[PDB]
């Protein structure tokens, strides 16, 4: 059910394995990625951007959330705010039911990072609620001292390819669960598909899955996942857009998304060590 | 707030104006029905197949449009289970929340589909929960005797051309709220906006809307309304992924899908009489 961000991670952190959290912006998002974690027996973490959350509203994001809950009780899931940009962004989150709150002022200095981290952290905490911040690439030792200080109960450190060595500095030092941002692989498979639909990605490539698998070996505990699911949503939509024009059910075009989706969510699940850890 | 059907067709009844019945199978095409209500003032009349129902589940078909309700507080909604096919699929939407269901008998003889609306509507009527039933080209003293005896909130009476002599007989036969079904008017701007997508609509022929006014001028109360959201929806689909093969961020694809959608429902609620009706 519906759990605190740090119940999940906290076994993450102490077993050695990476949680995907997987963005959503809309229904059909968020009922491939729940139906991948019931078929990977996986712990869920549920992701909405500041900018998903204004699509959707937030009583929408938390409402669905809350019944895809109930359609699968036997699954943890955390509902986490993906760079939250103010205090009062995080504090509405907390307020619409959230049980995770991201704030990121990496971009501040030290200082001023942690001062706004700390005033998240004791409004989220008072209510209960798990955060994540951001640090940097990130100097360890400062990291260190961040989240003593903060009590954040994750850390996105900035790492970069990646910087092992600095990730175990990072995790020795810190002793909690570990944040990768930009996380996605773009995978052959799904750029083969989104090619065949005749998409273009740019040239764009991911963080390989190698990589990936060593950064949770370094201490990786939350691995963001967004930008994977939704090159392998769209390109079913193009595809069944190019292959009849006369198409304009909306389940036609979004039940191919949807498992293309689901797909990427199930490796992703297995890739990183959630798979059966139910 | 969630209202019996009949409380809204009622006083459309009542006052001779159409209550557009606009289907939803996600998140995207109820958020732009409703402000499209919002937008208009007019009651909401909210429509799920058994389709949907299946492609979204009935705990999230009502759920969704439950938080839409709270959302706008000030608009009469019904939620209405389109072409329901068995008293089971009429049950469950009943016992899932559902204020309006359909049982479409009008395939069996005038005996048993009578017997089996019955049945429904002792079943909806016990839960506060409005019946439609069809009949049908609708012989009008079929109706009358439909309607008395089964005691049906409203009646889909086969009409359609549309032979306005019979619709006016039936209505004065039953004087209850009267529905239209396949009523969907392929509006010029829209086919152009599927068109323009690469779109092909097989030369379809949707209703002219003079014939849609002059149904509510004949006594129909309730129209139903599908095709012509999606096609609207999936045209603008159809734009962004031909404009930009590098694009995969669902609101892109979207916000302008949903905009095209409200626009249809805005229009159609001015065109019934539904505008400016809360
Ligand atoms: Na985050
Ligand atoms: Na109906
Ligand atoms: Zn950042
Ligand atoms: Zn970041
Ligand atoms: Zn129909
Ligand atoms: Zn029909």
């Amino acid at each position: 059910m519906l759990v605190k961000g740090n119940e999940i991670l906290l076994k993450a952190h102490k077993e050695g394995y990476g949680v995907g959290a997987f963005n959503f912006v809309n229904f059909e998002m968020l009922n491939a990625i729940f139906e991948a974690g019931n078929e990977e027996n996986s712990p869920l973490f549920i992701q909405a951007s500041e900018g998903a959350i204004k699509y959707m509203g937030i009583d929408m994001a938390v409402g669905m959330v809350k019944i895809m809950c109930e359609r699968y009780p036997h699954i943890p899931v955390a509902l986490h705010l993906d760079h939250g940009t103010t205090f009062e962004s995080c504090e509405k989150a907390v307020k619409a039911g959230f049980t995770s709150v991201m704030i990121d002022a990496s971009h501040h200095a030290f200082e001023e990072n942690l001062e706004l981290t700390s005033k998240v952290v004791k409004m989220a905490h008072n209510a209960g609620v798990s955060v994540e911040a951001e640090l940097g690439l990130v100097n360890p030792k400062e990291a260190e001292q961040f989240v003593k200080e903060s009590q954040v109960d994750y850390l996105a450190p900035a790492i970069g390819k990646l910087d092992f060595e600095r990730l175990q500095e990072v995790k020795r030092l810190t002793n909690i669960p570990l944040v990768l941002h930009g996380a996605s692989a773009i995978p052959d498979n799904v750029r083969k598909s989104y090619l065949d639909a005749g998409g273009d990605l740019k040239g764009s490539k991911g963080v390989p899955f190698e990589f990936l698998q060593e950064s949770v070996k370094g201490g990786i505990n939350k691995v963001n996942t967004d930008t994977d699911l939704r090159i392998a949503f769209i390109a079913e939509v193009r595809k069944v857009a190019n292959e009849d024009k006369s198409q304009f059910d909306l389940r036609k075009f979004f039940s191919p998304a949807q498992l293309a989706l689901k797909n990427v969510v199930k490796e992703r699940m297995k890739l990183l060590g959630s798979a059966n850890k139910i």
